[PDB]
């Protein structure tokens, strides 16, 4: 999420 | 973001 700032699928 | 956890487009 967030721009890649929260690690995430997708 | 997260499936509409954090409101969000989309």
């Amino acid at each position: 999420a967030f721009g890649x700032v929260f690690p995430q699928a997708g």
